[PDB]
């Protein structure tokens, strides 16, 4: 059931390497943006998957530094994880989508960060099947540079979200939501 | 298979009313919507639901016309469907999360455009598992005005998309993708 599919995936902040099968994880990840629909078929999204001392690096000696240098003028939990996959848009297909359609130059930024949303809460929703926990942070554009740096990656790839994921610790907390009378019309 | 039901999903332009249940849709669109994430569990999404005599109105009575005016200064295919659903941001919720949390003002926007996309996808997968096909347009924000007229819509609703869904009448095309290599990079 898709329905349920979606109903399983949650926030899940406390977060384990207790994962059986990282190759399957790796390969759910690909799938989960490769079956993503993006405008024009523009496939714009972008992807690094970090785990083991790459997840540690990322997140002592990129994002900790950063906050604290950007604060002054606990993270723990993150890093715990077993991985963080930071999702980009590519800015240099954006663009050029916009030279060759002038006409829907505007759309195609909108268009991206819709992208962005889609493929991230897909993966998320992947990574929920197999029993994973994961939980999306923002901590662009802070640490943008360094990340680009740190792992060589092209200028045209903007920094998006982070989806921090890993074993399941502790079960999501309480959720509410609207009103259905309040935010679906139907008419006839 | 939640792998299984992204794939499903695909853009089908020829769509018919060969619909046999009309609640168990909706009961789905709006399931879809309930439990996809949004930033600070801020639901801002909204739906329109059209079918039936309003689905006609969309297409002949706002749609063509609103399109032929713009033009001087074949839509059927969108008309034959069983429905169209409208997709909105409501910019009032928008609004005071920048005023309750003005660090974060830049965000709410940006996380409310993903938060559309993320919507939208998520109906149109579960349409899909359904059996039923769908397509997604963009003629905001052309039509927004008479569309928020008609069905006496609050201002504050933002259309952003309007998915056109019903029996699939014929297959999807092809459709290509990226190098794996271009748009993933995995570190240990
Ligand atoms: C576009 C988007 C941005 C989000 N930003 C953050 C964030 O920066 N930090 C965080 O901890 N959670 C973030 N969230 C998680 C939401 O708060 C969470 O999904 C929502 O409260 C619903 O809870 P659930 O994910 O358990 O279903 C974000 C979710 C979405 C869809
Ligand atoms: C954010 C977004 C905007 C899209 N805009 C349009 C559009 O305006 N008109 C249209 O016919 N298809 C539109 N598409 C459909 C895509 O072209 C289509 O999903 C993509 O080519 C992949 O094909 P598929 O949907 O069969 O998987 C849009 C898709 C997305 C995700
Ligand atoms: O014709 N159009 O306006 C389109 C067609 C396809 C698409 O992905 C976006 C816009
Ligand atoms: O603390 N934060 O920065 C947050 C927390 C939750 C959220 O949905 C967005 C931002």
């Amino acid at each position: 059931s898709f329905i349920k599919s979606l109903e399983n995936r949650r926030t899940i902040y406390a977060l384990g390497r207790n994962v059986q099968d990282e190759e399957k994880v790796i390969e759910t990840i690909k799938e989960a943006v490769r079956f993503s629909p993006t405008a024009f078929n523009s496939q714009t999204g972008r992807l690094l998957i970090l785990t083991g001392d790459a997840q540690d690096k990322l997140w002592d000696e990129i994002v900790a530094p950063e906050l604290k240098a950007a604060m002054e003028a606990k993270l723990d939990g993150f890093k715990a994880a077993f991985g963080t996959i930071l999702f980009f848009e590519d800015q240099a297909v954006v663009k050029n989508l916009q030279e060759q359609f002038a006409l829907y130059a505007d759309n195609f930024p909108v268009w991206s960060e819709q992208g962005s949303g889609i493929i991230s809460v897909n993966v998320w929703t992947a990574l929920a099947e197999l029993g994973l926990g994961a939980n999306l942070q923002h901590y662009n554009p802070l640490i943008d540079e360094a990340v680009a740096k740190e792992w060589n990656l092209p200028e045209s790839w903007k920094l998006r979200g982070q989806l921090v994921f890993g074993s399941i610790e502790a079960p999501a907390g309480e959720k509410t939501f609207m009103d259905d009378a309040d935010r679906f019309i139907v008419a006839k």
